[PDB]
């Protein structure tokens, strides 16, 4: 073969090479010396390098690279940043740049979705009170009363000189979580400093488990400003069990729509510091992570005391018995709300599917197996079996570290 | 420059500082990582050699002193007259424990410090290693309270052919393909089936055939030596609370003992140096019997269950695989047969990453290896950043001999 990367699928015993990471301009954590792939975190030349980089990507995706307006847009893109140091995106650029920015996003399982993703529109958004509106009419658009729709909202871009647009809360719907006397949570233990932050910029807190918090909405250059989101916008479905009678009586919800809003969006060396997305759940998210993390809900114990199950012993398998049946709960429930949902088998084997889309389309795909394999399960998913090569393209979506 | 690893369940946070004493380099660069894949003169043997014998002086805290000199100048000279050196046998105790607790795969490392070293370094013959490999067996197997245990045949040496073990692990079963493309026993095994039926052996037919040994001498053809059945301990499985499971006629055996890896130490290479410890439940319960490519036993398990096979979000993939579990720490539990389920060996594994931050500055670890397969982030490891890098002595895949 040849000197790109070998890639096997150990279940079904095929290869592929990986072609595809030549195109990364963007060097990850690890060296040849030490492997860091399973952590967490890891001037005008510049821009107008990475600008004519992502011009040429959208030429190539309409086939007409090369071409006299291919060359134009170049050429009117380095006279913008001549004069003012930066460039605008055209709207159909804009829709190109946001789709491979989720494309090229290693860490989700649901990129078999990629090319229906609604772009909408808002870098003529000028005050936090203008995001607000903006942020429920796209809350109102994705959730489409359950039968929900990918959805992506763009604020405008950092500016020279100016602050940036920012949402503050890590994704648009959340719980709070209250730190209590002795020293517990009350609510979800992920979300306890903006819980504190929202107080102290006026929210009057509640006292359940599943408050849904305000958003805290940064316009350039001011403090950020609190808007409560009117509860008939925000779809929650309330969780109970197939068989299992009493686990309605726990008193457990989700909400419907999981909605990233503290991701950057890099497009062409422009930066979106305010560009929130929204999909669909996988269950597990939920069923696995947010409700049985020990560092989350951490509900497994309480759930094992229910189904009478030996919590004293390691090998009863208890924790693994509770998680499952939470898990069902979960696609049970969201089933019968009609929300849509993705289990776990389904979701891998799309994302089989989409990375041999993408082998023919582009030569390879980015991915980080830690991420892709569910967190329960894993073995009995297809994705587990096979080999995932990781690396960073343009557009992409980044971390950006809590604006306070 | 030091990595820093965070634990994100607790907010605990080290650097590891051991990574730099890495001399070998793995499959990654800054442009792509390549952790989740399955597959990676006399100066250069002098200066590994060294840095062994280095190390080793220091476990015993004789760092500098004249055992340390000299033995550095017995391996120097021995290296300048012939091109080659040999490992006293407590040099080869040490280094056999190092290079497990350098394999980053592992999570039974907790017990690294403890193992049973055979020098079989003597041994001229297929015959011999067959000897030699009982032995082993016996020994670790200790009727069921499993010791951890590596025996250690010839180096590789300029001249000659390896000593090798053709099988994979000493106690594997048989994979029969049969007319219709069916297998019958383990899918996993069939090249190495095959191979034992055309070196003389008469195959069975049942679904765990224990498979006899190819062993190699140097420049020879392998020789087959079919496992005296009393040495073989096996473990029926059956199910705590579910009767019908044990009419399954599904069962393991009990030791676990890897035959084809590469153990080197110092610059020099042990290319059959079979090993054992215990099993990790999930290896059975998950991987061997519910792999599709392996015993693929989940639809069957699910119906017996009467679950709903029909559609994905039942998860009655789920149930069965932790039934199937389940019945594999019951059923070796009540064989009083050594084994270890998940949770325990994930939360031992935290204990000896503890141990290593405060002895050497940090442990090599690969994420999706020491991850089980099954409830990943029930276990303590799930949430733990772990850095993956070669250390020597080690372990290294070797690809099979024919
Ligand atoms: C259509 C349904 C979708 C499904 C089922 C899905 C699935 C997932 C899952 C399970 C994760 C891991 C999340 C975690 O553990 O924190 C993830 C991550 C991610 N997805 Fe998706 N996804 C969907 C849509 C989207 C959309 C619309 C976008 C953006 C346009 C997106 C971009 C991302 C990004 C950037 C991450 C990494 C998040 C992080 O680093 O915290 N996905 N996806
Ligand atoms: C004491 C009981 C032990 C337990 C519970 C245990 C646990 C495990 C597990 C679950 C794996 C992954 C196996 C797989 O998925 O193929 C593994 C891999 C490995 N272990 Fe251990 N281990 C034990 C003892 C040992 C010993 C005694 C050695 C050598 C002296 C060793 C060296 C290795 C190596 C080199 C690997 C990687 C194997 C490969 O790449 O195929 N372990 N261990
Ligand atoms: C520190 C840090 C870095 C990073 N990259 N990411 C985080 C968010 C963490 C990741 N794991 C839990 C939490 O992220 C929770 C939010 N995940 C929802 C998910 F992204 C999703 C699902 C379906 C559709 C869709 F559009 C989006 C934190
Ligand atoms: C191609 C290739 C490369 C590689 N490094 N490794 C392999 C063996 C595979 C790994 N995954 C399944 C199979 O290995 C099965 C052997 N595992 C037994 C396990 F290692 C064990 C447990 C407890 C104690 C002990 F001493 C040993 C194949
Ligand atoms: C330490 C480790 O990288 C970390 O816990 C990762 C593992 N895999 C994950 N996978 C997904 N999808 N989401 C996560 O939050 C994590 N956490
Ligand atoms: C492709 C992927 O690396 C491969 O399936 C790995 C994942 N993790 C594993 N983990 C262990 N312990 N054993 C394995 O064989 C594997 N296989
Ligand atoms: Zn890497």
């Amino acid at each position: 073969g040849p000197k790109f990367p070998r890639v096997k699928n150990w279940e079904l015993g095929s290869i592929t090479y990986d072609t595809l990471c030549a195109q990364s301009q963007q060097d990850g954590p690890c060296t040849p010396r030490r492997c860091l792939g399973s952590l967490v975190l890891p001037p005008a030349e510049q821009l107008l390098s990475q600008a004519r980089d992502f011009i040429n990507q959208y030429y190539s995706s309409i086939k007409r690279s090369g071409s006299q307006a291919h060359e134009e847009r170049l050429q009117e893109v380095e006279a913008e940043v001549a004069s003012t140091g930066t460039y605008h995106l055209r709207e159909s650029e804009l829709v190109f740049g946001a789709k491979q920015a989720w494309r090229n996003a290693p860490r989700c399982v649901g990129r078999i979705q990629w090319g229906k993703l609604q772009v909408f529109d808002a870098r003529d958004c000028s005050s936090a009170q203008e995001m607000f509106t903006y942020i429920c009419n796209h809350i109102k658009y994705a959730t489409n009363r359950g039968n929900l729709r990918s959805a992506i909202t763009v604020f405008p871009q950092r500016a020279p000189g100016r602050g940036d647009f920012r949402i503050w809360n890590s994704q648009l719907v959340r719980y709070a979580g209250y730190r209590q006397q002795d020293g517990s949570v009350r609510g979800d233990p992920a979300n306890v400093e903006i819980t504190e932050l929202c107080i102290q910029h006026g929210w009057t807190p509640g006292n359940g488990r599943f408050d849904v918090l305000p958003l805290l909405l940064q316009a350039p250059d001011e403090a950020p400003e609190l808007f409560v989101l009117p509860p008939e916008l925000v779809l929650e479905v309330p969780l109970e069990h197939p068989t299992l009678e009493w686990f309605a009586a726990l008193g457990l919800r989700w909400y419907a729509l999981p909605a990233v809003s503290n991701m950057l969006l890099e497009i062409g060396g422009l930066e979106f510091s305010a560009a929130p997305f929204s999909g669909w759940y996988m269950s597990t998210e939920i069923g696995t992570r947010n409700l049985c993390d020990p560092h989350r809900y951490n509900i497994l114990e309480d759930v094992a005391v229910c189904m009478d199950l030996d919590t004293r012993t390691t090998s009863s398998l208890w924790k693994d018995k509770a998680a499952v049946e939470i898990n069902l709960a979960v696609l049970h429930s969201f089933q019968l709300a009609k929300v849509t949902i993705v289990d776990h088998h389904a979701a891998t084997v799309s994302f089989m599917k989409h990375l041999d889309n993408e082998q023919k389309a582009r030569g390879g795909c980015p991915a980080d197996w830690a991420w892709i394999v569910p967190p329960i399960s894993g073995s009995l998913t297809p994705v587990f079996h096979q080999e995932m090569v990781n690396y960073i393209l343009s557009p992409a979506f980044r971390y950006q570290p809590d604006p306070w």
